[PDB]
């Protein structure tokens, strides 16, 4: 008897992984170079193993939180939903603009799975628990919650957000974006919170989805401004100009 999770298990090589992605993350950010990424995996390592990979909690990635410390420019933030691949081509070519996925704790655990079990300190290569079948107190879902929510209370001034146009919702109230960052923007620093809808015929800063976005915005005091983009390759060669 070994316990087998819905998902998928720990990526192969991950704790590699990790370590490479933080000393070439410190390689290329000059400002982070001081920062010890054998502590930095220790840290990540320590908020899961051991631990029931569903009693897991935000405090748990406090340790490696504060290592990973890194208060980017908020009024250069850009958030993004059902749009990844976009998003982080936006900020390759306009790369004073940041996603999450930039920040170091990010870049760290982008595209990757991990999970532990409760006693050992084994990783789980072979499943990981499913947030919707098995257990949302996951690893990586409290991970990505955790980060999140220090990264829109950060953020200022305009604060930019790509939305997928070819969705069924264009803004779905149930994901990350809309169920945890747009209730963390904070309205002293962000004035401004601007859609871009990304078309994959017509305008869809009309649809109902972002309606229900501008009304959420609207009740935390915050302005709102939505944009069509028709031509996606065309506005990544047109931002700097
Ligand atoms: C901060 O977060 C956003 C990016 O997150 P977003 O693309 O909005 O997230 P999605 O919901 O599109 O997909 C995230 C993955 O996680 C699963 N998931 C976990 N918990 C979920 C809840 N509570 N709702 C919905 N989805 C959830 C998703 O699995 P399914 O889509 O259900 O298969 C999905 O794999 C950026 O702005 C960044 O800055
Ligand atoms: C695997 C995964 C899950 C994410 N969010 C899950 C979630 C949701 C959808 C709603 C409420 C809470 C949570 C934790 C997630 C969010 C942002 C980015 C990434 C990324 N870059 O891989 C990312 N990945």
């Amino acid at each position: 008897w070994r316990q087998q999770w819905s998902g998928p298990g720990t990526t192969k090589r991950f704790p590699e992984t990790v370590l490479a992605r933080c000393v070439k993350y410190t390689e290329i950010h000059p400002e982070m170079r001081h920062v010890d990424c054998q502590s930095v995996w220790d840290a990540f390592k320590g908020a899961f193993i051991s631990k029931h990979p569903c009693d897991i909690t935000e405090e748990d990635y406090q340790p490696l939180m504060k290592l990973g410390t890194q208060t980017v420019p908020c009024n250069k933030i850009l958030l993004w939903s059902r749009i990844k691949d976009l998003a982080h081509q936006f900020t390759q070519v306009q790369r004073d603009m940041f996603t999450l996925e930039d920040t170091l704790l990010g870049y760290l655990a982008d595209d990757l799975t991990w999970c532990g079990e409760f006693a050992t300190s084994k990783i789980n290569y072979q499943s990981c628990p499913d947030w919707r079948k098995d257990c949302s107190n996951n690893p990586v879902s409290v991970f990505w919650k955790t980060v999140s929510r220090r990264f829109a209370e950060a953020a200022c001034d305009v604060v930019h957000v790509m939305l997928d146009g070819s969705r069924s919702k264009i803004f779905d109230k149930d994901s990350t974006f809309g169920s945890v960052q747009v209730h963390n923007l904070q309205p002293e620093k962000v004035q401004t919170l601007e859609a871009w809808v990304i078309h994959g015929s017509r305008d869809l800063c009309q649809d109902p989805t972002i309606k229900e976005l501008e009304s959420i915005i609207s009740k935390r005091n915050i302005q709102f401004s939505c944009k069509n983009i028709y031509r996606p390759d065309k506005f990544l060669q047109c931002v700097k100009n």
